């Protein structure tokens, strides 16, 4: 019961880009809320610094997976895929993703359940200053 043809909220169409004020720093929180499309294949949340993706968070409904990675100078590193339980996103279902930036890693929770910790690979946190949300979701709220 959610499809890409539904009218987005003002300024919340996808792909969505917004600034992270002051860039990342230890204790900085980001919250992204929305609904996965009923026919979703994948979507991604990217914390970007210049031409690189410091943190790529990629729920995949075709693979029943949540892929995490970093892209540096247009190349991908090794993927992290471990999950504590089942696939925390579902087609047609609302989600709230909380990303916590600590000094050494990201902590990521979905609907209040921790799903992964991701060690910082790009450590210049204040340059990680752009958030992108793209793919098969409708967005309802973003706080950075
Ligand atoms: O790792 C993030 C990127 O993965 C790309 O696909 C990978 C794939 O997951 C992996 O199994 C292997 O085959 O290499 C592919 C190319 O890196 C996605 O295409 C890309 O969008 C990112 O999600
Ligand atoms: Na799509």
């Amino acid at each position: 019961s959610s499809f890409s043809t539904q009218t987005p909220y003002p300024n919340l169409a996808v792909p969505f880009f917004t600034s992270i004020p002051n860039g990342l720093y230890p204790s900085k929180s980001i919250v992204i809320s929305g609904v996965v499309l009923s026919d979703a294949k994948r979507f991604q949340i990217n914390l970007r610094c210049g031409g690189d993706i410091a943190f790529h968070l990629n729920p995949r409904f075709d693979e029943n997976a949540v892929v995490r990675n970093t892209q540096i100078n247009n190349s991908w590193g090794p993927e992290e895929r471990s999950l504590p339980g089942s696939m925390p996103f579902s087609r047609g279902q609302r989600f709230s993703v909380w990303i916590l930036c600590e000094g050494h890693c990201f902590k990521v929770a979905v609907d209040g359940q921790h799903i992964c910790e991701y060690s910082h690979r790009l450590m210049n946190l204040p340059d990680i200053n752009t958030l992108e949300v793209a793919g098969d979701i409708q967005l309802t709220h973003v706080e950075t």
